[PDB]
């Protein structure tokens, strides 16, 4: 529970290098025990506009700072995260409910993003191009966009912020962060460290706010003429709303929208491995992530052997309980409406053919705990209105051929992540290239990596985060025609 | 006038490798003489949806074609353009009204884009990234987005299409082109050559339509779920409308929106050169382009000498007349409403201080011809609602300091192109980096180049066309985590 | 019926000394036999405003021409 | 699709023909049930749904189902 570091756990918003409370506040409770965590400032349109101005003014100075200097600050920020990793992780588990171990995993990952972009800052290179004309030279400079509005989800209350903000700052931009009301603390803990690190005032701003204020606040920062860019990770519905906001001022946009995620297991797959991957990919964060494999397409031949091994792994490894409790691998669902969606998806399925192999009802721990569920004999049509239902539920759809498996996977007009196990060299290339998805896992169920491009195709998003391509979402190209020669 | 090549001048739409007429047709007239050029198909929402399907189906096959093959087809298309350059140019002058010489310039430029991207097709490279995990390898593939909706203006009826389409095809995408009603012929002449070149059916589609059908048609193709990308060049107003269209399906977008364009002449500038540049940049296409320097910021010291030399160059070189007429450097304005905007801008200015140095009224040739006008003693506030008034008008605003000149230039929340003449090494870098614009001309007034990145910052656009960055607007990154090692 | 003089029987509008077709056309039929006579340009507000301008500009020169 | 996703079993055909455009593969589905013919009483295409029956009284009862008889 408590015992943290007074400085890391914050309740006020962070604007212009100062902790500022709002007129109102919203409650944040531990999703597992229900305990009150704290009263967080609930910023409104005014606080937002103020935060934007703070960022816009910081930008004009920040863009001037040398890259080697911005790199150094990003690294100091990284080091501070590592030094305080245990507390930072307790905060994640306290508000997201994910197991302490999974929180430790996020903090490292989150830290690695600041570290990674710290290294990118000094590597923004312009070009020198040859043109026919002998009286001129072509130079191409890359410069930061300006101020960016950053809006993140509760899933990875730390990493989701750090992967955008690190790139933003690396390029020379300032940011205004609007964290999820379920998990605002992680965003503010970062702010505390950003000041300890020496990040100049106004570069990193955080404006927490409740569901009520979300619509109004989001509209303010995504509309402000002082904001030139928008970075968002969440549901498609919200994404489209922001894209409309951006459209009025032609703002640069980048986002990731929670799509499905097929997990195709072919006959040539190593079962134990397929299962291990199925385990890791589906039950991490209790199945509450946009990369959590939802539909399992298992081939006839290997089907039965798979489904039986999968379930036996669920019994041997999934221990539902409180995130801080030792030996827990399954935390609670973020809230009630969430539990309602799983139940909904489970019943609708069963009452349409589906066969429950394990789990199936709320866990007898009560509250927001649900039993890890594995249903087989599932069909495609049983995945409607549930394309955005995150929970520890794994529907297994049997398939015959590879053309079929691929046809089903590419069904959705959404494509984020995709997984598949196979021992066929050629099949691996065919499927990997044909899966209209942004990220493909081959014989692996956990593909996280700060040095690789994340994002989706079609309606799953725009742009990419992480890797050598992330910083591009925050730069503008300027062709300079040096003539008169 | 006539005498062209029956095959190059077309009146039907081009869909699926076939010339198809619509239920209705719209007239196209020579903007100079008023002569009837022809009756062009006026496609509606039905023809559009049909063209999209044709493209979507062609895509599934086209994406499969080798890059070396797509490169070869793009080059054959290029060669065909060169072989038919004289006719292709007559067509541009016939519908846009720009001088035959300027049309010859566009055809080469237009051809060079197909040539340039032909070379890019074989150079789309993926990456291999090192990650800590020893049991996995990271691969990054680049694949075409799918079908792209392309909407172009009348200014460069050929080049505007060719710079987007060449990249689109280079990446492996198919396209559906909706040309400007003022200049549809150039788009269809290209289609004729694309079939001669052997471009597979459905890869390049053209759906002409009148003002009436513009709204409906644009909405159809920019909304169709079979279209994954949108490329547009035109006014900001239309751009925002399309961005809203795209927002509903999270479509990839890229566009260029007609901003202003400062032309700052400093005291250290070589007058004759500054003037030569001012001439070329302002009166090319009779001042009807988004890169046409509108406001001239000339420094006190060199002011008077400049304004006097500028005007004397206007008398010695600008000869208003019919584009096909020999010795013509000024064609007509696209239409009546256009002439009305210039007059409007000229009067509003004069009746607010401005002093007319030359020109000022409609040219006594009648119709859509306007006298090249040069007004000095102009002030900033005299540029409202006229930020999108293209015409042979040059308002000269005097300035004192460089901080001032820059402050005024960056005034607009629009930044496309910018120019400035100076002989100060350090001043050149300061201004070039500070001009919040997408392209900067240093001691040069004509910066066109297929191998350099075109586009704008802020509200002037999204993405870039041409150069090594153009093809990026049509690809999607796919991170492939090869695990199980 | 036919056999006239190609030049005398016209289907396009006449503006500014040029024969110009409109986006649409309307049918003209012999009121006695019902036979199709031809498809005539169907000018709209745009063609009209254009014709007015053509006339207004011609006027400024025409008024100058001697009466003789 | 509505059929398959309700029990129907595709014996042949089933998707658009790979000739593209308006060409569809001749399709034969068996294991079809009555209720899978709604809003499709006016869907003309190369599709043949096979509904198994036991008795003649039954066959006739199903055939005369529709309030349409051509
Ligand atoms: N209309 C909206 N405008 C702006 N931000 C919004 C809006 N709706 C939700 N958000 C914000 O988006 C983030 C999460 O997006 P949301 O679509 O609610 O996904 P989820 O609940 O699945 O995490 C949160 O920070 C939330 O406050
Ligand atoms: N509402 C609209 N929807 C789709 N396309 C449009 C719309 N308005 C104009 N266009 C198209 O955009 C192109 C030119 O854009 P426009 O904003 O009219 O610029 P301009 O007239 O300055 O060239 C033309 O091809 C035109 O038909």
């Amino acid at each position: 529970l408590a015992g943290l570091s007074a400085a890391l756990l914050r309740t006020d918003s962070f604007v212009g290098g100062r902790w500022l409370p709002a007129a109102a506040t919203f409650p944040v409770q531990d999703p597992a025990s229900g305990a009150a965590l704290g009263m967080v400032a609930d910023c409104g349109v005014r606080e937002a506009r103020a935060a934007v101005r703070a960022a816009y003014e910081a930008f004009c100075r920040w863009r001037e700072v040398s890259a080697k200097e911005r790199s150094s600050l990003l690294r100091k920020w990284y080091n501070l995260m590592i030094q305080n990793k245990d507390d930072l992780a307790r905060i994640i588990t306290a508000e997201s409910g994910k197991p302490l171990k999974e929180a430790h995993g996020e903090i490292l990952y989150s830290a690695f993003f600041l570290e990674w972009f710290s290294e990118e800052a000094r590597r923004v290179y312009g070009d020198i191009i040859h043109t026919p004309a002998k009286d001129r030279r072509a130079l191409v400079l890359k410069q930061p966009i300006g101020v960016a509005a950053v809006i993140t989800p509760w899933n990875f209350p730390s990493a989701m912020i750090t992967r955008k903000v690190g790139a933003a700052l690396a390029a020379g931009c300032t940011v205004v962060v609007k964290p999820a009301e379920d998990t605002p603390f992680s965003a503010l803990a970062l702010a505390e460290l950003a000041s300890q690190a020496g990040i100049p005032s106004g570069v990193y701003n955080v404006i927490p706010c409740s569901r009520k204020n979300a619509k109004e606040v989001g509209e303010a920062i995504c509309t402000d003429p002082l904001v030139s860019k928008i970075s968002f990770t969440g549901s498609t519905t919200t994404g489209k709303i922001l894209l409309h906001h951006a459209a009025n001022s032609v703002k640069r946009v980048s986002m990731e929208l929670g799509g499905l995620a097929p997990f195709i297991v072919f006959d040539s797959a190593n079962v134990d491995q397929a299962v291990a991957g199925a385990m890791a990919s589906k039950f991490r964060n209790t199945g509450q992530t946009a990369v959590c494999s939802n539909q399992f397409l298992v081939q006839r031949g290997i089907h039965d052997a798979f489904v039986k091994a999968f379930a036996e792994a669920m019994k041997k490894n999934l221990r539902v309980g409180n995130g801080f409790e030792e030996g827990t691998t399954q935390g609670p669902l973020i809230n009630e409406k969430a539990v309602e969606k799983v139940e909904k998806q489970v019943n609708d399925a069963v009452s349409k053919g589906a066969t429950v192999v394990t789990g199936g009802k709320r866990h007898q721990l009560g509250k927001n705990f649900f039993e890890p569920t594995l249903l087989c004999n599932v069909t495609q049509d049983m995945l409607c209105t549930h394309e955005e239902t995150f929970g520890p539920l794994a529907p297994v759809i049997k398939f015959d051929t590879e053309e079929e498996a691929i046809a089903i996977a590419n069904a959705a007009d959404v494509g984020l992540a995709g997984y598949f196990y196979s021992q066929d060299p050629a099949q691996i290339w065919r499927v990997a290239e044909q899966l209209e998805v942004g990220m493909v896992g081959v014989n692996e169920g956990l593909i996280s990596s700060v040095e690789c491009p994340f994002g989706g195709v079609k309606q799953s998003g725009l742009g990419r985060e992480g890797s050598k391509y992330g910083i591009d979402e925050y730069l503008e190209l300027k062709y300079v025609c040096y003539g008169g020669l």
